[PDB]
Order: C-alpha cells, then sequence, then structure tokens
C-alpha cells in the first residue's frame, strides 16, 4: 500500500541534502527534501541507473532509462524514467525539493529503489537544448552529490 | 537473469569494505568482497531492515526479517532473513567475505535491494546465547560500519 524511501546526498563539494519519497497505493511519488551548500538557481535533479558508490557519484552511472528514449523534462512524452527536471537553489544556497512524478515508483519494474539520485553543477536544459548531450544528460554538468536511495520506516 | 548488487561499508571508525552480490534467476545469493580494519575474530555480518542512513548505522534499524521470526544463524530454519552468520578478519584485521545464501534475494519480497549491509564489533552467536538479546542480534553488539545495497553493473 504505503511505500517510503530516502536519499543522504554527499559528495566531495558543500553540497548536502535529504530526500523523502512516498507513494500510497498506484498514486504517483511524491518527492520532498532539502539541499544545502548549492549555487543560486536551477540544477539538474535525476534517477540514475546503478545504486554504486566505489567511484562516488561517477559509478552511479547514466539517467535510469529502461524505456532507452532521450533525455527530456518531467513533463515531456519523451524523457527517461530518471528525468526529474530542475531544482532551485535561493540566495542561501538552499533548494526545497518539491516533485510529484507517476513515471518513477518505489516498486516493480519502474522502481528506483537501489538507485542513485544525483544534483548537478548546472541547469538540465530539459532536452531542449540545440547540442547532442541535451538529448543525453540535458547538460547539466558535473555530479556535486549523490545517495543510494533506501527502504524507509 | 543475473542481478547484481554492490554495498560500500563506511562507519566513524578503521573499518571499510566493499560487497557485491549476484543472483541468477530465483537461485542463491552469493556474496563476495573484503573488509579492512576490523580485530581479529568472528564478527556479526546481517542485512537490517531500511536503508537509512539519516543518523549513521543506527536508522538502518533491526534484522530484515518478513516472516517475523527470531535471530538465528544462517543455517538454521528459525533465523532472520538478513542473518549472513559472522565473517572472520586475520591476524591483519582483513576478512575475505564469501557466503552463498537461500533466504535474501536481489528481487521480490526478500529483495535486500536498497536495504543496509551492518558489519558488528562482536561474533553473532547465532541466537544460541540463551538471552533475549541473542534472539534478537545474537549479541553482535555495536555496528562498525554499513552501507545502502545498490544495483550494479
Ligand atoms: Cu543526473
Ligand atoms: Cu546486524
Ligand atoms: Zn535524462
Ligand atoms: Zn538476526
Amino acid at each position: 500500500m504505503e511505500m517510503k524511501a530516502v536519499c543522504v546526498l554527499k559528495g566531495q563539494g558543500p553540497v548536502e541534502g535529504t530526500i523523502h519519497f512516498v507513494q500510497k497505493g498506484s498514486g504517483p511519488v511524491v518527492v520532498s527534501g532539502t539541499i544545502t551548500g548549492l549555487t543560486e538557481g536551477e540544477h539538474g535533479f535525476h534517477v540514475h541507473q546503478f545504486g554504486d558508490n566505489t567511484q562516488g557519484c561517477t559509478s552511479a552511472g547514466p539517467h535510469f532509462n529502461p524505456l532507452s528514449k532521450k533525455h527530456g523534462g518531467p513533463k515531456d512524452q519523451e524523457r527517461h524514467v530518471g528525468d526529474l527536471g530542475n531544482v532551485t537553489a535561493g540566495k542561501d544556497g538552499v533548494a526545497i525539493v518539491s516533485i510529484e512524478d507517476s513515471l518513477i515508483a518505489l516498486s516493480g519494474d519502474y522502481s528506483i529503489i537501489g538507485r542513485t539520485m544525483v544534483v548537478h553543477e548546472k541547469r538540465d536544459d530539459l532536452g531542449k537544448g540545440d547540442n547532442e548531450e541535451s538529448t543525453q544528460t540535458g547538460n547539466a554538468g558535473s555530479r556535486l552529490a549523490c545517495g543510494v536511495i533506501g527502504i524507509a520506516q
């Protein structure tokens, strides 16, 4: 009935965060949390494929993409399962994460349990950029902090 | 077909390690890797319920126990699903992990994906200690290092 998850974001830099997930029945995944130590503005936020922290955030691999689609924003029909768009930090360096998404899940084929949340150096262009990179990573740049998505009480 | 997972163990002391998991279909889970910085002797080694790292190893909660049993050793009928017994550290503080288990899984109800691996200060008494604590934790004591079990390549 009710699934819950948690992710502790850590990096080599000063970006830290806690993300909570909750999914009631087949209702959407409600995502809520904070990230701190960010530069002011938009930062890409995606579920990456692998919950593998052997190489910091590098070993998380690419956006979770079981449908083998191109990169989008959450509202796009053409998106990675893992494409959760951008979070906005204010001048205090804090983003409030508040996302509702029905493509991700906490169970079944699309479950993100044991995958990695990543927050990025730069704005995700939502796949609307001109170059090839936009269709891949939305040009969100480097990985500031990541964590493995765990089952929570 | 084949499912792989990985766990990086960390704590506030000298203990760390990387644990690898593989499962072919509905078969046994094969557990390998190494842990360093341990005292010579046997150390409890379990899957705990929650992949929650908000309070170090404490927020991992109790042994994974979906069948509501008492603690035991991996060979016991009466055991928690997370009960993987003891790893053994040599004079040099290194444990070579080599376990095959039939209760844990990398998918379905027994999945340890998104849960926590914990290595303990003391030997697990395999539920044979004759106090109530033996029937919960095997008297394995404190949690030296832990990490969330992630989907791996
Ligand atoms: Cu990303
Ligand atoms: Cu334990
Ligand atoms: Zn993407
Ligand atoms: Zn137990």
